[PDB]
């Protein structure tokens, strides 16, 4: 069927995403251009939730100017009952793309890493720490990764494999928390698994993540600089962990 957003009509092609009280659709407009529309049902949303949604939308809209590695938001319509967000349509998200992948071109890997650093660096410059980065948060669009969201709105889901030690100990969050998560993503793109994927029991997995006696294996590989990045991102002490500005000057992303 169909949808109107700010007095413009969009034909639905198919659903491509879901999240409790939200759906994402591939759609075509009047000019037969393709877009993604994110729909959010507001019926059962408390005031804090509603405010978390408005806040994420405002940052997405603002950070449009600041980096092309953040997904495009062209328009939106917001009422008491719903939100419609007209966004860039991507080819596919990074989690799905990696899951149907035997191995990765080192060049493609390096190029995706750069994109991830750029996007996350950008949000950090505006005071935002995402704190739940996973491959699902990145969208492949025209051979590029774009960050889809900022971790601000309330709510594969609840996965613990990318969660840094300091997030587990809380019961503090800094930009370094996102570096760990990014490091888990790159480690996955390098070795085909997250660093604690072996441990099936979640409580053991949590205990391994915070245990400095538990050594994370970094098997040798051709690219020594890649191995070094992974070691530097996956320091349990956030004050010992490499920062994003430092990762952008690392030989892994700069050399050749
Ligand atoms: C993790 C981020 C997040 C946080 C909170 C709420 C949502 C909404 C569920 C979301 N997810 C999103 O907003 C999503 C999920 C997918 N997309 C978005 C935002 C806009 C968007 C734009 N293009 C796409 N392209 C796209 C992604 C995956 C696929 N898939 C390929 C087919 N396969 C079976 C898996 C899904 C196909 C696509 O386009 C054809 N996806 C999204
Ligand atoms: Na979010």
């Amino acid at each position: 069927q169909s949808m109107s957003v700010k007095g413009r009509i969009y034909s639905i092609l198919k659903q491509i995403g879901s999240g409790g009280s939200s759906k994402v659709f591939q759609v075509l407009n009047e000019k037969k251009q393709i877009y993604a529309i994110k729909y959010v049902n507001l019926e059962e949303a408390d005031n804090q939730t509603l405010d978390s949604y408005r806040n994420e939308i405002a940052y997405l809209n603002k950070l449009q100017q600041h980096s092309d590695k953040i997904i495009r938001l062209y328009d939106y319509e917001i009422t008491d009952q719903y939100i419609y967000m007209v966004m860039e349509c991507g080819n596919i998200d990074l989690n799905s793309w990696l899951k149907k992948k035997k191995s990765i071109d080192p060049w493609e890997r390096k190029s995706y890493w750069k994109n991830m650093l750029e996007a996350v660096h950008t949000i950090h410059q505006h005071g935002i720490v995402h704190s739940d980065l996973k491959p699902a948060n990145f969208l492949i669009v025209d051979g590029m990764l774009k960050l889809i969201d900022f971790g601000i709105a309330n709510q594969q889901v609840g996965t613990v494999n990318y969660m840094p030690p300091e997030a587990i100990k809380d019961m503090k969050i800094s930009p370094k928390s996102d570096v760990w998560s990014l490091g888990c993503i790159l480690y996955y793109m390098t070795y085909g698994k997250t660093p604690f994927q072996q441990i099936i029991n979640q409580i053991s997995k949590l205990h391994a993540i915070i245990d400095p006696n538990h050594e994370i294996e970094f098997p040798d590989i051709p690219e020594k600089d890649l191995q070094d990045v992974l070691k530097c991102c996956l320091k349990r002490d956030p004050k010992q962990r490499i920062s994003i500005p430092e990762l952008l000057a690392h030989p892994y992303v700069q050399i050749q």
